[PDB]
């Protein structure tokens, strides 16, 4: 039929807003999809994008059709420090350059080895320490969590890790939790429609540049010494890496390999690294605490595979099915990033019998396949059994996405999962979780859900075993 998806007619400059609601964009995207189908056309304020919703459309996009959407779309809010710089925003050429250079400079640093396996358990029991640190009072968990977790990626960027006392390091997670919770709320999405105006006007948006510009100037400094410390046969890190790159591409006009996008893959992989792996964790606890049978499980079958003396370590999750399961499931409902992280057809595509023409923005519902209801039965429930058969071996799911699929994933996806599984596991061995409230009044809705999906704020107590 060569042509565009349906979808509501949109007015001028404001496209479909009077049809959306801005606190709740994935259920306002999902209500019209009831209407015009898993595929559709919805307007952004100016933005013309192509909603894919359910693991068939999802899959057959960004993977039956790769090439076609691999391109990046935008984020408005990120946008406005990235300036499509960096290997997250970019998009052709660069891209393609600072993405191959950042896997190889991960793998070089230990990402995917034993070395970077070292350095999560290393972390894991400074977490433990923090931890028992608490003497089983009841405290908020959020900087517990992400100043372990940002000490990993740190290590690979910066060259070490940071003081867990270091106040400038609290600051700098401050920044990044309270950007991802802007980004989330309603006023945050309505930026994303109407960033042409709001970028101009005072408002919760200006506090959420601050905080970028804040990480930014953090970056440039941290450059700034490894620049007059450089050993060019001696790299350090990541940043001293990409400087050798720099200093051999200067012969070279047209090089991707200059300052700006130095400073902005880092400041990318240092926001990524650390909040969307924190926030899994501290929904995760939120959910065991919820459901106890499943914390009991995961002790009999840590208790049973690895003991309470040694530390665990990733090859153990091969003999660790329930706990994978529960990873896995927790996730899945977590859904961290709902929507992906916008794609655009990087030339006219012919999908499905509609007709996307050069450019056009894509949003890959990602949570809308995390819960399609034709591979999880319960999709609405906390259900490790979702990825567990009948015998109670791990059962894997295509409808598996929280890292998205195609050209442009998550390449950041191994290092998370080892994360993930070192750090709730030894957690788990060590302690057992009492919530201030009885588990049947715990909320595990989310507070906010945009560009990330926010658990509620709660306090619980880290009890030793
Ligand atoms: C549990 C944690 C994480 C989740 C749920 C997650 C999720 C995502 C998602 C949904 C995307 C967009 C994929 C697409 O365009 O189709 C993405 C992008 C990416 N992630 Fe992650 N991520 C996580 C952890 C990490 C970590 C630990 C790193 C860093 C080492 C990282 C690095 C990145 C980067 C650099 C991109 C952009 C890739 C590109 O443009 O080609 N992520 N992530």
């Amino acid at each position: 039929k060569g042509k565009l998806p349906p979808g509501p007619t949109p007015l001028p400059f404001i496209g479909n807003y009077l049809q959306l609601n801005t606190e709740q964009m994935y259920n306002s995207l999902m209500k019209i999809s009831e209407r015009y189908g898993p595929v559709f056309t919805i307007h952004l304020g100016p933005r013309r994008v192509v909603v894919l919703c359910g693991h068939d459309a999802v899959r057959e996009a960004l993977v039956d059709q790769a090439e076609e959407f691999s391109g990046r779309g935008e984020q408005a809010t990120f946008d406005w420090v990235f300036k499509g710089y960096g290997v997250v925003f970019s998009n052709g050429e660069r891209a393609k350059q600072l993405r191959r250079f950042s896997i190889a400079t991960l793998r070089d640093f230990g990402v995917g080895k034993r070395g970077i396996e070292e350095r999560i358990q290393e972390e894991a029991g400074f977490l433990i320490d923090a931890l028992r640190g608490t003497g089983g009072a009841n405290i908020d968990p959020t900087f517990f969590l992400s100043r372990t977790v940002s000490n990993v990626i740190s290590s690979i960027v910066f060259g070490d890790r940071f003081d867990y006392k270091d106040k400038e390091f609290l600051s700098l997670l401050r920044m990044m939790l309270g950007i991802f919770q802007f980004t989330s709320t309603s006023t945050g999405q309505l930026y994303e429609m109407f960033s042409s105006v709001m970028k101009h006007l005072p408002g919760p948006q200006q506090q959420a540049f601050q905080c970028l510009q804040g990480l930014e100037d953090f970056i440039a400094k941290k450059v700034e010494h490894n620049q007059r410390t450089l050993d060019p046969n001696s790299p350090r890190d990541f940043i001293d890496s990409f400087l050798i790159r720099m200093q051999e591409e200067e012969k070279n006009p047209n090089t991707e390999f200059y300052l700006k996008n130095l400073v902005m893959t880092t400041l990318q992989l240092f926001i990524g690294g650390t909040e969307t792996v924190s926030t899994t964790l501290r929904y995760g606890f939120l959910l065991l605490m919820k459901h106890p049978e499943v914390e009991a499980k995961v002790h009999e079958e840590i208790d049973r595979v690895i003991g309470k003396n040694r530390q665990p370590k990733f090859e153990d999750r091969a003999k660790m099915p329930y706990m994978e399961a529960v990873i896995h499931e927790i996730q899945r409902f977590g859904d961290v990033i709902p929507m992906s992280l916008a794609r655009r057809v990087k030339k006219d595509t012919k999908f499905r019998d509609f007709f996307l023409p050069k450019g056009t923005e894509v949003y890959p519902m990602l949570g809308s396949v995390l819960r399609d209801p034709s591979f999880f039965s319960n999709p609405q429930d906390f259900n490790p059994q979702h990825f567990l058969n009948e015998k109670g071996q791990f059962k894997k799911s295509d409808a598996f996405v929280p890292f998205s699929i195609g050209k442009r994933n998550c390449f950041g996806e191994g290092l998370a999962r080892m994360e993930l599984f070192l750090f709730f596991t030894t957690v788990m061995q060590n302690f057992r979780l009492k919530s201030s409230q009885s588990p049947k009044d715990i909320d595990v809705s989310p507070k906010h859900v945009g560009f990330a999906t926010i658990p509620r704020n709660y306090t619980m107590s880290f009890l030793p075993r």
